[PDB]
């Protein structure tokens, strides 16, 4: 049967603490692992505030202590782990810089490129407390020599929005690049109309940029959430839409004409696969077994709000074929029930 | 939005005790609650045994203490509730009959009848452990003036099985009848074949029997169970695939041909709703809005394996709706997923 | 001179077809007969099927038409005569019940009551092909008011089973009803331990509740036995499969067996005819004829049926008969050539 | 498992006519069969006759031609066999002698002595018809050297009968010797007394006499016939009872006291083992597995009666096992009980 089929497990990482979760402190939209020197390196947004967020809806009320959502105020942090369950949070990896440029007010979302040995980060930069008219967040990109720091600002908006009306206009959330057909291909993100949610792909030769859009863009009409691996000589994706339990992976022969080629369950959000020939140009993307996602609503208590990362594991690969990941029904206890509570 | 799409919301029973879930006290197949003179009343498959199941697999050890599955060595008990939640159990309502009478090992799964001012339970009647060979559970018919007791046994094997190879040659699972065009309509099931799971139809107009078998039998050729209502002039139901998060509201504008209406998730186990009307023969079927329900996967451990009874609540009413029910998503916490460990 | 002892004479039967013996037909555990407006009536396990049973040891391969025993897919039919030896078979007395009630598969065995001027049949009520081989057929009943029948169901399992371990445990085989101080007395068999014991189960109401003698197994051997009504107390006939070594044997209560008579070529599934089996009169005048089975009427073992057949004795008390009286059995050479060397 | 115990088999033996059973030809009484020269020899009363036997209780009217009863008119024949069931009949052995000399009315009921190198037939010689009354046919022996013939008369009345008043008095019928601790031990029986049947032993150092009677007659004093054959030290028999089934296997360790060793059913009448060891002083004696016998009920109707020879088979033997001989019951059919008729 199907390779790209799978179940989801999920396993508590150790290594981070967040002050009881009490919502002053929330980790989330971890990056692709990568391996490097024998330690995989991850990168995340982390929010360590005095107050937990206030809420989208009173975005006038926050100030430069008080975030107004789970990912404002944030900056970049990294960790290394040597089995991919217990990290070592090492530090910051992307702090906000100097009011007013791009991002001093948070720096969030980030996602990895390995490029002709240096490594590149991707993220998008906040200017003002989210929720407060409209978002703006382009994507800013920085550099470094080692998977450890220290990392240059390399530039901002590096992604084109698109002109006035387009699906694009306003938007390239999750930039998520991948090395593809010799070139850096990077998905990202926008929601537009009843809004929909549509995916894009960019290309560039160089980190820097300029990255043009695809002419296709958007490559994808459906699911809130994607992610993307080398596959075959393809391109694969998890698709989530937000609350619903259809899950779907997908497959691109050319990295962008996507048909269904499962449908899973319980799948991770922001799932960020690790992948071993993500930035390798193979031709023969080989599938994942493992990565990091998030959870959001960790707290009980929707005013003390905050996320946490987490562990998964799956058989979505070429060279494993394990039967735990291959049975096709799910059994919840019935405490999983009984936090479906009526009014 | 849709008369017969909703969501499920669970609630903790109060009155039950079960040894603090040491497996030596399981209930389980809740009868649908009927409301007599201020109190509701349901019925229930009840086990109260020395030792936990010893397993299917291990039907040869069981002994006249010792249970091979969790539905082994039970009878049929009742209980009574003002508001639906807290419940007072009342005591047997249906003891094993001696032996060697049908159900004198034991007798389960049962649901009500009220016809001509007296009471009906159906259940499945059990000759040794089960898993020992291959099952025959009939169902048999026991009747009362009073929803307290006594009851008196009425028939043995009331539901006739189909002739060598039919599809319900072996069977009558789960009875459920309901009062439909004058006639007591009862619904079952009966697994046939890879198997599939039947449900059929049988009519009589006499408790008692005979009841005579349906042409279109099965009447439906999916779903490990199902619950039935009246619903306008038709017949609505509840259809559960054992393992999946797939399950549909189906409707069968003359009881018979059912149609999707709905997909739904989350939805009860061995779902029990309370309809007013479900033995009144109105012609006009109001729909629900909360039941009785079980979870056979209530103890951590399988070798102390037990079942309880718990509530759900939901809209599937004409005379109601509550926006509360309402909602396409469902959001899970963390914990649901960690629960879903890897190997 | 002994009143229980007596040899026992044998007539065929007129009246009963059998396919010319090709074990498709079969007709065996003929009930005692009952006078009822100056005709007896019996009733007895008939089968009619396809094809002979395969054997208990293939039970695996029966089918809805192909028999394992030849007391599988059966019913209980009836018959009528005037002098018992010319018979009218009736038609069915007891059908088999829908699948899947007690004895849908076959009905077996019946033995008659009359109580209170109702008429009762016993018999044992299969679920499945004999020899499949976990053998389960408990006691039903089913009642009349005419000997003519129709029949309505009245109860399965009638007669409880043993506790675990108690020689009970699995069986209440050949249930016989006698009227016997003002109450039902049905004997039952049940093999244990083997050894074959006999039960008392008593009872008010034909239908039950049945309960248990205290002191059951009543007789701890006999394969197969009958009872009848005889002074104050019950005497019985015990039979072992086999040998030729019969008893008859009497109880002052119809509990404490002792042997009264050892008798020979006895007839098997022995069902005599007694007036006052049922009358409670406290003076049972004991029997001179009844009906009985051969159940190796067919040459070939692959064609097994049984035969019904009378037997005459003198086992009464208003009757001597020096005829029945005599200690010798002298055999035709035809019987010695009959048990042929290998 | 006891050796003396055994069932017995029976077979139509082949080579003798009887006048398709008209009651004019009658055989009876044959003698244990000998093995001489690769062929077995039998001795037997034979009678050819005009008319049946017109009975004991009509034998004044008993001519020259008339018999009265089945084994008068009769000579002593005898026939040979190569497998003991295909019989050839040879000829007259013992002819009537001429008036007056005794038998000369008749010669019945042999049996055979092989005694140095010789051959000895022993038989009732009678003088009268059967029933006169006044029973007194002594035992008569003429002896060969070839087991075909010639045989030459060689004694009358060569046992002894008891002085008046003895169990013996009247009759030494059914003469049957054995070689038992090197010498003659002829066995023999009498009716006596409420008429009871003795046997009596008889010992001789020479075939013709003298015989001495044994101090311990009756050696039995049950038992309508009787036959013996050497088992081990002692002498195993057959005892008959006419018309019951105590049918007794006894033994007697000194050929003298007899005890009950088994009770055994449907046995041979006027049984005549073969036995090798028979004449052979052993001190070992094997037992037996077949022999000859009669029945003399062999006509339907009483008025032409006659009797036959026929085989038995069985397993008393110390050199034989064989369980088809050795099951406890005994099956008849139908027919065989219809044969019991009422009046
Ligand atoms: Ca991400
Ligand atoms: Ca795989
Ligand atoms: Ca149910
Ligand atoms: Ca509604
Ligand atoms: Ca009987
Ligand atoms: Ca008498
Ligand atoms: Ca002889
Ligand atoms: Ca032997
Ligand atoms: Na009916």
């Amino acid at each position: 049967d199907n390779e790209l089929f799978s179940q989801f497990k999920y396993t508590r990482l150790k290594g981070f603490d967040y002050n009881n979760g009490d919502g002053t402190i929330s980790r989330r939209d971890p990056s692709r692992p990568i391996l490097v020197n024998g330690k995989y390196y991850i990168y995340y947004t982390k929010r360590d505030t005095k107050v937990p967020p206030i809420g989208w809806n009173r975005a006038k009320e926050a100030t430069d202590e008080i975030p107004s959502t789970d990912w404002d105020l944030c900056e970049i942090w990294y960790a290394t782990s040597e089995d991919g369950t217990t990290w070592k949070e090492e530090g910051v990896a992307i702090a906000r810089p100097e009011k007013p440029k791009p991002g001093w007010r948070s720096v969030a979302t980030p996602d990895i490129l390995v490029w002709k040995g240096k490594y590149y980060l991707y993220y998008q930069a906040f200017n003002e407390p989210s929720g407060l008219r409209g978002d703006w967040c382009p994507v800013s990109v920085s550099y470094a020599d080692s998977p450890d720091g220290p990392w240059t600002h390399g530039g901002d908006s590096v992604i084109p929005f698109g002109k006035k009306g387009e699906w694009d206009q306003d938007a390239t959330h999750d930039p998520q690049p991948i090395v593809y057909k010799g070139k850096i291909h990077l998905y990202y993100k926008a929601a537009y109309n009843k809004y929909a949610v549509g995916h894009g792909l960019a290309i560039a030769d160089d980190p820097l940029g300029p990255f043009e859009k695809h002419p296709l863009n958007p490559v994808m009409t459906s699911g809130h959430e994607t992610t993307y691996f080398p596959f075959k000589e393809g391109v694969a994706t998890l698709a989530i839409k937000d609350g619903n339990e259809r899950y779907t992976m997908q497959y691109a022969k050319d990295g962008v004409n996507f048909e269904i080629a499962s449908v899973v369950s319980l799948a991770p959000t922001a799932a960020a696969p690790f992948a071993a020939d993500a930035f390798t140009d193979s031709g023969n993307g080989r599938g994942v077994t493992w990565g990091l996602c998030h959870f959001t609503n960790a707290s009980n208590n929707p005013k003390k709000g905050y996320s946490i990362i987490a562990r998964f594991d799956c058989d979505l690969s070429l060279d494993v074929d394990d039967p735990f990941y291959k049975n096709t029904g799910v059994w919840h206890r019935p405490e999983v029930y009984f936090a479906q509570a009526p009014r």
